[PDB]
């Protein structure tokens, strides 16, 4: 199967030496996913937290490294983060516009840049699957979902595709034990989310392609916050985006090409709504980003090299600060010789406030016996400063980038039906960025040391699929050698697929393991210890006719009680019913 996030550009699987995985659309229907945190949390070296339910504030720790230490690329370009906070909040992307994922972990700064420390995740919004859907569901919470979708010819060498969608959900109380203020908000937190997206293909010839692609969301969250008598109670948010997306291809027989240009703005605000919005103290945070990219790769020798230049702006709304600027110049390449495989890039970022930041990374398979391969890789990536770490209250303007080196050796193999991987990684970051007590001012000055181990497989008993990980991740404050917080040490993952007359069942299990967090009720905030817990899932879908399928699922079978943040609640267990009707 392909991917091309490894290099910008399609090639074998196999052939991609760093681990990878791959979310296709029949996958997410399977799974009946209702946001990407599910469909992220099933993967491989994957922890995600959550500050409550759907809607509510997710971060990702990649293998074990910080939640802005991974690149969410949408379509191959960095998801648009308002916050001046470094991460991603995915549980905004609305599941309705994935139609595959393209995971690959360890670093990748000498393809992207900045952020590509644990891995990257790219999540694809173009499907080719001509036809007309409409679907829908109801659930647990009064959760209620609608969606058009088309992709139609529009004569000789073009295509429309056109996507609406509405999600909603009245949630339950995330209660936010020690965040809340003098008193709780016992309301329910609920989620709306309403999507639209177009998209134009056309070929211009057999080799040369264009498109143009828009879409846009407009979230409200509610959540629970800080309550002082008197006081304006920020606990709703309005987070409004838009993505516009034109590019040209070249696809010749040896010579590949592409130049995509981009452009994001998102308005993202916090309010009581007891006369809020536009008011003073609802917050507003804004951001404007454009990109242009031009890549090229040619076939040579028994594989390939390319070479592309990338340039970022980022504008945000209000010194000092305010406007940032990158531009990346990269290389890459990969051979097989023999039973052997080497593949490499390297990168050279210049960046508008800390200037030029170089990084690399090689690595070389052995397939000693047929059907079964040694691994080695070494890698160096890096984080640009953000802009509360730059400009905010404890800013300082001269920060660098937070560094990685990561070193990882993994043996492959297919043997008696099962496909298998295990892998060993250290990661050293350094130069974290830290508030320091003394002078009141961020500085490169921390340090972590992540050692961790990944073992996956997949095979098939009868009818039966299996697919199934094992995560270990030892995340320490290099320094003080404390565990970072809210890491999970261990993950089982476990999905176990099979067709009985014409009902399509799935089960999902998931261990995660001890984590520690922050108790903020009490000042001085003490670490506690998060134990640990099993979860189910089970799913069907049955085809009614050939034009109509329906699916039912029940998430948390078992109506299991845990968090992820110490004191957000999470689900619980839900019921959900969906239908599509194909024509
Ligand atoms: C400390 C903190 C927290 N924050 Co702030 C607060 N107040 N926050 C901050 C600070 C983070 C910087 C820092 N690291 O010191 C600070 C002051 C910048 C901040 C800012 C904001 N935060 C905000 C909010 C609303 C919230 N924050 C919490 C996440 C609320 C947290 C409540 C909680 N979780 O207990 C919180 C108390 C602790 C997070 C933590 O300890 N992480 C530990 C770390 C190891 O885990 P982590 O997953 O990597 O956490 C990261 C994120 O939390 C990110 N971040 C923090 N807040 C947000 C909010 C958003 C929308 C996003 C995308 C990221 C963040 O920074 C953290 C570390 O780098 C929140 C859940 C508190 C609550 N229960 O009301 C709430 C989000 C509610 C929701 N589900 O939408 C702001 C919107 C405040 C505002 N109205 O302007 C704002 C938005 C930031 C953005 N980037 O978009
Ligand atoms: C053939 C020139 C293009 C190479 C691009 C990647 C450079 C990254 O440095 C790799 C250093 O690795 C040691 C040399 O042997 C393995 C590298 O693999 C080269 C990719 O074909
Ligand atoms: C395209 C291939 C890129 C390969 C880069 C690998 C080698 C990079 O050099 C080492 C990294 O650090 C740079 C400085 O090295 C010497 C430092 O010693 C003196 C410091 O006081
Ligand atoms: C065709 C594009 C070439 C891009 C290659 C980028 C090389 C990336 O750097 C690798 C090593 O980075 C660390 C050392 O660099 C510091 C700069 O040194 C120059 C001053 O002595
Ligand atoms: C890193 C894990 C160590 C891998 C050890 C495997 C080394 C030998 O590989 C398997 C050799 O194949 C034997 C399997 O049986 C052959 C089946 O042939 C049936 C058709 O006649
Ligand atoms: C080459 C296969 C890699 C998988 C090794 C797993 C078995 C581990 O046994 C050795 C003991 O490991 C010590 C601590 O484990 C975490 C270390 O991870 C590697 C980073 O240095
Ligand atoms: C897995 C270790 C032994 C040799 C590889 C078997 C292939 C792995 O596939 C199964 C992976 O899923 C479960 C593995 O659990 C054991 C991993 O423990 C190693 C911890 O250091
Ligand atoms: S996989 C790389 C990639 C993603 C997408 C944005 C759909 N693209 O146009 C490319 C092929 C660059
Ligand atoms: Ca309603
Ligand atoms: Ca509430
Ligand atoms: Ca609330």
């Amino acid at each position: 199967t392909l991917v091309c996030t490894a290099n910008r550009f399609e090639q074998p699987r196999s052939t991609v030496l760093a681990p990878t995985t791959v979310v296709t659309r029949q996958d997410i229907d399977r799974w009946q996913s209702t946001s990407v945190n599910d469909v992220l949390r099933r993967l491989p070296g994957v922890d995600i937290t959550q500050n409550g339910g759907s809607g509510q504030l997710s971060s990702i720790f990649i293998r074990g490294t910080n939640a802005s230490h991974v690149l969410v690329l949408i379509d191959g370009v960095r998801l648009n983060l308002a916050g001046v906070s470094g991460s991603a909040d995915l549980s905004q992307f609305p599941i309705a516009l994935v139609q595959r994922v393209e995971y690959i972990r360890g670093p990748r700064s000498a393809v992207y840049g900045s952020d590509a420390i644990g891995g990257v995740v790219n999540i694809i919004t173009t499907r080719d699957e001509p036809g007309t859907e409409i679907s829908a569901g109801w659930g647990s919470n009064s959760y209620q979902n609608y969606d058009v979708s088309t992709q139609q010819q529009l004569g000789d060498k073009t295509r429309v595709t056109l996507l609406g969608d509405y999600a909603h959900t009245h949630g339950y109380d995330v209660v936010a034990y020690g965040n809340t203020g003098t008193q709780a908000q016992t309301d329910n937190d609920g989620f709306l989310s309403k999507t639209l997206y177009g998209a134009l293909e056309h070929n211009f010839t057999d080799a040369w392609s264009g498109f143009v692609r828009g879409y846009g969301y407009d979230n409200r969250t509610n959540y629970d916050a800080y309550y002082s008598p008197g006081s304006p109670l920020l606990d709703t948010r309005k987070l409004y985006s838009q993505s516009w997306d034109a590019g040209l291809r070249y696809n010749g027989e040896l010579i590949k090409s592409q130049l995509i240009t981009s452009y994001s703005h998102s308005k993202d605000y916090n309010y009581d709504p007891h006369y809020g919005r536009y008011d003073s103290s609802a917050t507003l945070d804004e951001m404007k980003q454009y990109t242009v990219q031009w890549a090229n790769n040619v076939i040579v020798g028994h594989g390939s090299i390319g070479a592309g230049v990338d340039w970022q702006k980022q504008t945000t709304t209000p010194e000092d600060g305010y406007d940032q600027r990158n531009t990346g110049i990269y290389l890459t390449g990969l051979q097989q010789v023999g039973d052997f495989t080497f593949e490499g890039a390297a990168r050279s970022d210049d960046n508008s406030q800390f200037g030029r930041h170089g990084t690399w990374q090689t690595s070389a398979g052995w397939e000693f016996i047929e059907g079964y391969r040694f691994i080695a890789s070494y890698g160096t990536s890096y984080k640009a400063p953000n802009l509360g770490q730059l400009y905010g209250f404890y800013g300082n303007p001269n920060l660098d980038p937070e560094k990685s080196k990561q070193w990882e050796g993994a043996f492959e193999g297919l043997t008696a039906g099962v496909n298998w991987r295990i892998s060993g990684y250290r990661n050293d970051v350094s130069d974290l960025i830290d508030y320091d007590d003394h002078t009141l001012k961020y500085y490169n000055e921390g340090k972590a040391r992540i050692k961790g181990v990944e073992a996956t497989a997949n095979f098939d008993t009868g009818p039966l699929t299996h697919t199934v990980s094992y995560d270990y991740v030892d995340a320490r404050n290099a320094i003080t050698d404390t565990p970072l917080l809210r890491r999970a040490k261990q993950q089982v993952k476990y999905q176990l697929d099979w067709q009985l007359y014409d009902f399509d069942w799935g089960i999902t299990y998931q261990y995660l393991g001890t984590r520690y967090d922050k108790d903020y009720s009490s000042y001085p905030y003490q670490t506690v210890k998060m134990g640990g817990v099993s979860l189910w899932d089970l799913a069907v879908a049955y085809p009614v006719t050939s034009h109509l399928t329906v699916r039912g699922k029940i998430a948390n079978l078992f109506d299991k009680d845990y968090e992820t943040v110490y004191g957000y609640q999470t689900a619980g267990r839900e019921y959900t019913l969906s239908g599509s009707y194909t024509f």
